[PDB]
């Protein structure tokens, strides 16, 4: 990945051994929970394509996933080449489909489009379709979301919030759609002691208060 | 590994030291050993390469395979440059008739001689006969069982393409062709109804069913 060095400048460091670890082990274990698809994003911080390909090529099970990923990434390289389709002096060239998902690229090649005035961030574009191809497997595989969390009758408030912010961090939305989410689902969802209280609380309190007002119910 | 102020030998951590022997007992003979090798090895030196081949304790049988097909490719590069910074000849790309100041020399030059990178490149070569020896079948035999899940049928299949030596082109006509063709009656009947231009998301989903 790209990080910045003591000084301003931009450098690349060799992906290390805990995050290579980290990723497969979770593929391992969660299988394909929505939770593995924000986890890998955690970890492909300023990642270049090359160390995204390692990472998909890393993981040793679930073929059937990683193929659909595979035609996924294909249908978003063939429309970036159709939108973006000649010789430069000592400039950097401009990528294709294959390019941006470091098929035809070379690692010193990427390096110097990330790091190029202006950058392009093709780390970042590739990142963005392995993602999207990851949102269809974890589709396919049992369809739940933010919007089946529920209180129970005698469950307590803490562990509603638990719930409900774990999957939040794993469901598909923007920053808007995110937020709305927050104020909005967690206080309907609530059981009806709890909801009655949250509802008199009024729709400016913080999470604190609302937490402290279920706390008795 | 050699890393970048000035680039500058470092040497190799014990923790990529423990991580790639664990990989090699738990992976076993799975193909995703190799891609996990290109990702420790990342600018590592001659020296480090050999640490690392050493660090497997089992399979000793497989070493000597990969030590066969590290000197046909020694000798080849020997046939293609003949020696007369000194030039390195097949033996010094391996680090075994060569020293660490002179595999720095080579990869730190400028122009720089990545005998390094070379000598990968000729593991993750033998590495792939070696895999391809471990794996049991070849793609043809590959046939969906009568009650077997479609799911686990494609898994096998995928896996098993993975290990075979064959150009993206030759790969890609595989998987169009075979997958649909080794179904069983039911699954087959299906894909066939689904036309020449489905995805695979849209094969899958299909013979979910049955």
């Amino acid at each position: 990945p790209i990080v910045q060095n003591l000084q301003g400048q931009m450098v690349h460091q060799c992906i290390s051994p805990r995050t290579l670890n980290a990723w497969v082990k979770v593929v391992e274990e969660k299988a394909f929970s929505p939770e593995v698809i924000p986890m890998f994003s955690e970890l492909s911080e300023g990642a270049t394509p090359q160390d995204l390909n390692t990472m998909l090529n890393t993981v040793g099970g679930h073929q059937a996933a990683m193929q659909m990923l595979k035609e996924t990434i294909n249908e978003e390289a063939a429309e970036w080449d159709r939108l973006h389709p000649p010789i430069a002096p000592g400039q950097m060239r401009e990528p294709r489909g294959s390019d941006i998902a470091g098929t035809t690229s070379t690692l010193q090649e990427q390096i110097g489009w990330m790091t190029h005035n202006p950058p392009i961030p093709v780390g970042e574009i590739y990142k963005r379709w392995i993602i999207l191809g990851l949102n269809k497997i974890v589709r396919m595989y049992s369809p739940t979301s933010i919007l089946d969390i529920r209180q129970g009758p005698k469950e307590p408030f803490r562990d509603y919030v638990d719930r409900f912010y774990k999957t939040l961090r794993a469901e598909q939305a923007s920053q808007e759609v995110k937020n709305w989410m927050t104020e909005t689902l967690l206080v309907q969802n609530a059981n009806p002691d709890c909801k009655t209280i949250l509802k008199d609380l009024g729709p400016g309190a913080t999470l604190e208060e609302m937490m402290t007002a279920c706390q008795g119910v």
